[PDB]
């Protein structure tokens, strides 16, 4: 299907003979899922998110069917805000980022898909992450006034600044809208711009 971003890309998976809703994220590499037991062996492993770095089992080879489409793949098992089909599993069932509904860039996800964006008269670096409500850019002397807010991911949460009506270009597309600013560990594109581009999620 296409799926547009202006709600966030929640599907039903079937994982172990269960069903799951889990969220469509192009800003994740892996797939995790919150805890629960799956047949087959586990290894520990630590991955990081907005906030920090949390415990999780993976699990490899395991079954995934995603809106009906077929993956194998490794799952990481522990607390997890959300349910996340990250890159490992978005690749195996051919979803692409698309610009514009097709007529713009296409953007596989064997990468992080890091794009050139430009905010505050500044170039820089950016992940498309549809697994992101909001976008979060690295501690930029942004002028202008702000409100406080804290938001989450794996590993708690961060303080930013918010900021209204931001002017952002991301790959030459001209977007306005509010932008956080704080330490974030990669800077983030979210839905809220994401929507404005045109791009969806297609397979």
């Amino acid at each position: 299907p296409q799926i547009t971003l202006w709600k966030r890309p929640l599907v039903t998976i079937r994982i172990g003979g269960q069903l799951k809703e889990a969220l469509l994220d192009t800003g994740a590499d892996d797939t995790v899922i919150e805890e629960l037991n799956l047949p087959g062996c586990w290894k520990p492993k630590l991955i990081g998110g907005i906030g920090g770095f949390i415990k999780v089992r993976q699990y490899d080879q395991i079954p995934v069917e995603i809106a009906g489409h077929k993956a194998i793949g490794t799952v990481l098992v522990g607390p997890t805000p959300v349910n996340i089909i990250g890159r490992n599993l978005l690749t195996q069932i051919g979803a692409t980022l698309n610009f514009c509904g097709g007529g713009g860039p296409q953007i596989t996800l064997w990468k992080r898909p890091l794009v050139t964006i430009r905010i505050g008269g500044q170039l820089k670096e950016a992940l498309l992450d549809t697994g992101a409500d909001d976008t979060v850019i690295e501690e930029l002397n942004l002028p202008g006034c702000w409100k406080p807010k804290l938001i989450g991911g794996i590993x708690g949460f961060i303080k930013v600044r918010q900021y209204d009506q931001i002017p952002v270009e991301i790959a030459g597309h001209k977007a306005i809208g509010t932008v956080l600013v704080g330490p974030t560990p990669v800077n983030i594109i979210g839905r809220n711009l994401l929507t404005q581009i045109g791009a969806t999620l297609n397979f």
